[PDB]
RNA sequence: CCUCUGGUGUACCGGUUGUGACGCCAGUCGCAUCGCCGGGUAGCUAUGUUCGGAAGGGAUAACCGCUGAAAGCAUCUAAGC
């Protein structure tokens, strides 16, 4: 596995400590935890870390590749973090962050109130744009998917909630 | 379930035909589908009255995912959620 062979780099401020199976990653943004598969071993020499299979199994190489990918994402998150940039399209569709709760008006007969979980922050510079920032890539993606699910893009006008980097299929009636 | 609206209610009240009897008048009783007819207390009862299938947790089906390699990409899946 080319990924599993590739070495991940500790920037500087982040500290990665293995405790048996339960590897922990510390950084400026916060604390993250990741478990290890029985076939996976992690060796931290210098700044770099090496994920290598315990045995020569194909499953072991697979698990090593995923383990390295997750740890690389965790390190990048604790060092710098990720952001999402959700967008709204359609007349009357609006969003506003108030405290930790995002209030959305998406053409229904009732407003929608979405409570962000701990670790994700949101802001609306404009009424039709939402910025989500987090250290946990998986949790950030889950939050973005949940928010998008309230009103998905439709092909005839593109109205709804979308990712900025999202291709929208379009057609027309008749 | 029986407060209300009704049905029934042959041991509750009344009108009335024929006949027989209580010595007779008066007053009553037997029999005639409870003789026939008009009402009707409780109980039972529906066509009458009230109530119920409200709300919420957990695991899922099809389906929709997040992150993610095998397979440097992609990928809901193989680990994990």
């Amino acid at each position: 596995s080319r990924v599993a062979k590739a070495p991940v780099t500790v920037p500087n401020g982040v500290t990665v400590t293995q405790n048996g199976r339960q590897v922990e990653v510390k950084g400026s943004k916060g604390t993250l935890s990741f478990n290890l598969h029985a076939l996976v071993e992690l060796k931290q020499e210098e700044g770099k870390l090496q994920l290598a299979p315990a045995k020569e199994s194909k499953d072991a190489w697979m698990q090593a590749g995923t383990a390295r990918a997750v740890l690389n994402n965790l390190v990048k998150g604790v060092s710098e973090g990720f952001e999402r940039k959700l967008q709204l399209v359609g007349v009357g569709y609006k969003a506003a962050v108030k405290g930790t709760v995002v209030n959305l008006n998406l053409g229904y007969s009732h407003p929608i109130d979405y409570a962000l979980p701990e670790g994700v922050t949101a802001e609306t510079p404009t009424a039709t744009e939402i910025i989500l920032k987090s250290a946990n890539k998986q949790l950030l993606g889950q939050v973005a998917a949940e928010i998008r699910a309230y009103r998905s893009p439709e092909p005839y006008k593109g109205k709804g909630v979308r990712y900025s980097d999202e291709v929208i299929l379009r057609k027309e009636a008749k």
